[PDB]
């Protein structure tokens, strides 16, 4: 059997985010009503159901610029976007609501499972 | 502090080779004398020091193609292309020497250092 390095796939993140605060091959901007998010759309995809199925869209995969609802706050768009790429998600009783809607709309199922434990733990 | 999910970076990477295996926005074709390796730029850029200095040139980063070596063997690379998106390295007696020379090539240190130990072991 292969050798296997436990550490590779979180080394693999850690240049994606360094690439994406360089702005380095970012191929998309997220663009929340007003506010702007740059990223990569393979990670976008890689993070999302939502995104999934938007960029597997032979119609939307060209675009440089996607909508979401205009009606998702920003910040829990921030806050979901810097988790995808550092595996870190800054909850708390003041954004928990917000980023707990927003992870639901952007189908990413085990964060949002962790809001739920994070309700019933507090 | 912020929650940390310890499975959140090889969950991407299982996601980002799924989109690999069903030619999702793969956005490169690695030429390796003869034979042909599709890929997102971005995760070779994660993964190697050449791939990180081919596409940060200015001149080299919107091809579609690149040529490698043709003295690289497309096996070595095949086998260090698969670990890239998967963390597992196919590394034994009968291909070792091909596979160290092609991660130092492709400036993968960690792969490298391993193979050293896997040399010290046999
Ligand atoms: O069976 C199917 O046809 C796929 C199935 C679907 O969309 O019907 N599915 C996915 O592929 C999902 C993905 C996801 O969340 N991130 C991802 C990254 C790469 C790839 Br390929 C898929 C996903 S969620 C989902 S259901
Ligand atoms: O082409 C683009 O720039 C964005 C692109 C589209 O319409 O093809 N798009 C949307 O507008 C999307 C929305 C979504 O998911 N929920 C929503 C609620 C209200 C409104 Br108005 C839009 C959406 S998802 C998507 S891709
Ligand atoms: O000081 C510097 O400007 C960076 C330094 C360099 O090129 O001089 N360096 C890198 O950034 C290297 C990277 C690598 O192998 N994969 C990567 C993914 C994202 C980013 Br950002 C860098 C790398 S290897 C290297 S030396
Ligand atoms: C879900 C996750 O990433 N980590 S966790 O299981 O250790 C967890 C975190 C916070 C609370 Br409150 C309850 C559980
Ligand atoms: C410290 C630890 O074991 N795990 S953790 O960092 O993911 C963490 C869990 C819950 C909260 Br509430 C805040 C941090």
């Amino acid at each position: 059997s292969q050798i296997q390095f436990t550490r590779h796939a979180s080394d693999v993140l850690l240049n994606l985010n360094r690439l994406r605060s360089r702005d380095i091959l970012t191929d998309v901007v997220i663009v929340v009503s007003r506010e702007q998010f740059r990223a990569h759309k393979t990670v976008l995809m890689a993070c999302s159901g939502l995104f999934y199925s938007i960029f597997t869209d032979q119609l939307k995969r060209n675009l440089s610029v996607i909508n979401l609802d205009p009606e998702i706050n920003p910040e829990g768009f921030n806050i979901l976007l810097d988790f995808m790429y550092t595996s870190r998600l800054n909850l708390r009783e003041g954004n928990i609501m917000a980023v707990m809607a927003t992870a639901m709309y952007l189908q990413m199922e085990h964060v949002v499972d962790t809001c739920r434990k994070f309700i019933k733990a507090s």
